[PDB]
């Protein structure tokens, strides 16, 4: 298959630019020059690269490197046609944020962690980003008695509201999605599920501005499934932006390429976000592939890495879409009664005492033949696999 | 130390009545009858008791029946002076709902889920009960094409607010607490930890009515820190009721005796809900424990589980407490700057404009500096350790 | 494709005569005969059956009661010419076995356990059996202290060779498979993995009788790679038999149909098992499926999964051997140097002595040249997936 | 309590060494001299010190160094009374091991990883080592397709073989123990348990010199208990050294302090080590601490870690000699018939012929009597945790 400009895949410059300098031993390639990985996206077939202010600007620089590097990005853009969909800010590498940025104990911390954000925003707001996405990875602990949870909160929640309230004030028309982490690199990290990230954002001041950024391994490192977990994220309307990769269960984060982790959820979940209501994907974003290029490979390895992950998304879509226009899958799903789901439990206007003087509801229901019918799930299951497999 | 009625301990019918026949025997003890059960849990000090319909009323019990038993219990009730704080409804063992009760594909069962529950209200309602809780065991999937998910939400929304509806009606005053599960009975079970359950309700008509009913063992089978996730809901202020019990990690649930599994965590989990805001508990709920006397164990050993789960919160609660007196601590909390996260990041009045203003925040920062400080995070834990011990 | 019984497909009778039961609600499907299962796995193709004692002679049967059922047994055997591969016996599901068989601390439950096992062996020996397989589900704990975990090997070691004693005496021929598990319904089982299980066998008196009988869902309940395991126990020469089904993670054990769980191990382990070396399989004993039709299905259901299991094997084994005979995968295989570790490290007669005087081993090594070298591993499991996708 | 050198508290050179640089940030703590750490260890109450080649000399260090640095080792040593008890090699760090030492598939790698150990066993021979822990930590991969396992155990035997014969001729008298961990950072690590890593080791040439070094860490990170898998390899007479560490189940390696993680396990593991049978300690080895200093902590942490490792293990041991030594504890293991379980299954001289003419044993056996008798284990567990809490 061929990706388009429409099929919106989109790469950290921090992915492809992965040193492979892991918790045990030295990196196994050398840098990536920015402008470098500008030009091969764009000959992969992406449509979009995405950066942490410290991969584009190393940490310290003075305003006219700083200025120099973002003129050559920016050019970079103009000759290859690639845009910025998302930025985001390292506030996990340095020293300083070792207990977190937004949520540090340490008071001055928080006050420097808030300064580098907006830094980062006018960046975003010049590339034209519409999404800042907040990882907060040092943000947690190891020990229970080390945090307060609940002035945690509060001080999350204080410094988003200060930068909806400058974003706002500014024009920068950008949307934040918060992104979730079970724990890695701190003990626990707050905020560990999209549910507890979907939570929050409903506290804040602003909360129509605000969404999640889930990660596939993140939610599959507490061994939660991902397709059933952006499903929600979906009903409630906060999907903003999403990771895409691979992993093996409850592990140190891998980031493999999309697909080559759980295989049979990353089906799941193309079909979720492209078979959306009426032919239409159910998501809209970007399909953002944040992995590493496995530590044992060079660059050649990196490149055929970042193919890869297209490639699995665009044959996985290919079987989605086979699948769902099986009049036999169409026939399965119609004995599972998955439509039925559908069709409110209650008729039109019906309220309690209608329902509770329904006889057949409860009184005369036959719970026992009903409970003996069987809801064919094994057999669609089955289809499913086998249009996985390029059976069907 | 002797459990009072002001501790607020309460059991399930359900617990100490489980004979033990699991997935994979038969089981190993007789019924225990509700009135015995009320005098039993009454003399180990127990402030209530709690049921599904199904404990207490057999499965397709006629009315005489029906009525009788309750009579029996409401007298037992009055004896012993062990209220009925909560009650919910078994969705869960009859066949009927296999594909869940509320988000069954089958629009029939859902109806009758309903008026199953409706009835329970009554009986609740009848018993001065102030909690129903909502235990969506089957509500979830074995497979992804096999269950929409976001019509289950619909659905799951449909029928609370009917409850919610009919309760203000009729003017019963309860409160709703949904339980998170991540899975088993099902593969995966919607609304899979407290996070995803407190974002849920938030999106129902009347969301001020709705809370959560968190069990230890459930966030612990997907490896989250639980003291952790109660902190965030009572910053939501939804932790309507809690089910204290134990479990090792990410395997089937054990229902093991509060503290048995991860002590270190019902340490902090006591100190959280003891050591509270003024000097007074962080919540004011049912201490109730949702655990299940071992297979291997007789009545003997039944009643001797039940008295362990108290005999434990007992001697939880005893260190929390000495470890916040101690002035050891107190230094080692001011060394880690716990306190320092209260103080919001912002001076009083300050806004971005002004934070942009301070050089001291950012431009003339010493990251280097601060970022070689210790938190002393190891000490402070070592201190807590040794209180649980009884070593200081 | 269709199975044939060169493919020596078998299922336990426990498997399709499941009746779903789980730990939380009743049974959804009525009882199997046995006469019955044994025709139609026929049909499905399936070359033998297996069975617990307890699952063909109910518990407690009397002997006139259980001729009866052998001996009908024997005619659909006879009449179907489906054969009995492998028996074993349930030390699991009666109350006497609550703290396990062979190891339970009562010393009268391990004298019954064994004479329990011996009546089953001399079944077995009659049908034609060549396999016992042993699975101690009860043997372990919930608690430390408990149980002495060297007095319960130095036990389950002394019923051990009681067994291979009166096999070998007897002329029965019959070869022991013992089955690892690492938890339900015990919070902790003895011999939790496939390792575990092999180290202990070697500790028997006749070491050469004994093996294993790993299953797919156990080694995937730790989280730990079933191939992987697979191929070390191949390499000890300890595979005597094979449980197949599907798992997600670290979760209860849900058994489901072989390759609905870990797809991507399921590929891989089809590929160990038959691409072997020299042509030929690695393995020849059955292919056994120890599995469970989901609680929502009938009876059609139950069928329609009984043929899944075979369709996901024979799909998987198309898959695999394609993938081999592609030149574009020998050259990935060749580029990875997968085949390089077949070679000796130390040539033909080197010794330490002269790897010490080979200064290209050390003294001249480029460490950091070889160190900068890209094995193409993700290229080569990119291809691999694109099979299985039957993309290629 | 106070440390003797009688107690032999070990630690590794990287574990106070550890300078914090995790797979997200860069280290927080400056490099520690050796001499300073043989100095500060001494103090703390340390009986001796180990390192890998490349944590005490920098890799790539000229003749003239090496020696230098070595010499002021020794004489630190000397000054202080501190031994080597164990010495390891690093095959994990440097780029040319990315795909493993011993099984790399690069043929050349693997000749170099041998003479890499080699010279650390002379080095490890000269200062007086007993042990060579061999830690696998790149032995495995990411992808199934990646490595033949077979040929990697065949490669990884044919190493140890080696080593062995060289260890032989040369009269060094070392023993070797070979270190299981499950992931991290392969995805999957060859012999991920100390099942699996015993299994391996009886298949050696000189298997005598071989046993195991298993971390509690590792075993917790596959959520096995801890403290029955030593057990198993106190059985099999396999542990030759151990490492002590703290973590919270499946996720990325922690290495907190030993018993920070999962309390309960630390108990029971203190009390199988030193209420070993005779009244002594069942385990004399070194009490080895492979942990690190959180990332939070600065150069103090860093010595209250260490201390704390010491504290926790003697605070733990004098509450599991306080449980053993408890009248009650002692009627609580009489009625759970703990003790029972070391009595023969079978008196002596009777073999299966004898079983098979009791009668008792089967025919007359009232399994639903004995199925009935409650083991009390609840009990004996609540006595257990009281003792740990200083409560009895
Ligand atoms: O686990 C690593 C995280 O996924 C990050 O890459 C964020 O998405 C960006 O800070
Ligand atoms: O895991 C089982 C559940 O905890 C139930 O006991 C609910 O709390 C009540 O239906
Ligand atoms: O988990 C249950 C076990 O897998 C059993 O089915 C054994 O294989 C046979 O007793
Ligand atoms: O998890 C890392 C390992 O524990 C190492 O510290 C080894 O013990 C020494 O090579
Ligand atoms: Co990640
Ligand atoms: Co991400
Ligand atoms: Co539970
Ligand atoms: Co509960
Ligand atoms: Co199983
Ligand atoms: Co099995
Ligand atoms: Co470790
Ligand atoms: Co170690």
């Amino acid at each position: 298959v061929q990706a388009t400009r429409e099929d919106k895949f989109s790469f950290g410059l921090w992915t492809v630019g992965w040193q492979a300098r892991d918790a045990f031993g030295d990196a196994t390639r050398t840098a990536l020059d920015p402008v470098e990985a500008v030009h091969k996206l764009a000959e992969i077939g992406a449509y979009g690269i995405t950066f942490h202010d410290d991969d584009l600007v190393p940490f310290g620089s003075d305003a006219q490197t700083r200025d120099g590097i973002i003129a050559g990005f920016k050019k970079a853009l103009d000759e290859t046609g690639l845009i910025v969909p998302m930025v985001t800010t390292n506030l996990f590498t340095h020293p300083v944020f070792k207990d977190g940025g937004f949520t540090s104990n340490d008071r001055s911390v928080r006050r420097y962690a808030i300064r580098k954000v907006l830094r980062q925003m006018d960046l975003g707001a010049e590339l034209g980003a519409k999404t800042l996405v907040l990882w907060g990875g040092r943000e947690g602990a190891e020990y229970d008695s080390a945090k307060d949870v609940s002035a945690a909160l509060d001080r999350y929640r204080e410094a988003l509201n200060l930068l909806a309230q400058y974003s706002e004030d500014r024009g920068y028309g950008l949307r934040f999605a918060i992104e979730p982490k079970p724990n890695e690199p701190r003990g626990d990290i707050l905020l560990p599920t999209a549910g507890h990230a979907i939570a929050f954002v409903q506290e804040l001041e602003r909360p129509e501005l605000f969404g999640i950024n889930p990660e596939t391994g993140h939610e599959q490192m507490s061994n939660l499934n991902f397709t059933q977990g952006i499903a929600q994220a979906l009903w409630h309307k906060k999907l903003f932006h999403i990771d895409l990769n691979g992993q093996h269960g409850p592990k140190f984060d891998q980031d493999l390429v999309f697909g080559h982790g759980d295989l049979l959820n990353a089906f799941s979940l193309v079909d979720l976000l492209e078979n959306g209501p009426d032919g239409a994907p159910a998501y809209d974003g970007p399909r953002h592939f944040d992995y590493k290029p496995s530590r044992t490979e060079d660059y050649d390895g990196v490149w055929e890495s970042a193919k890869a992950n297209i490639r699995m998304y665009l044959l996985l879509k290919e079987r989605a879409k086979a699948f769902r226009a099986d009049p036999e899958v169409q026939e399965a799903l119609a004995a599972s009664k998955v439509a039925e789901l559908k069709t409110p439990t209650l008729n039109p206007g019906e309220g309690y005492a209608e329902l509770l003087a329904d006889r057949s509801a409860f009184e005369d229901y036959d719970a026992d033949a009903v409970g003996a019918k069987g809801f064919g799930f094994v057999k669609l299951n089955q289809l499913a696999i086998e249009h996985l497999l390029g059976a069907r």
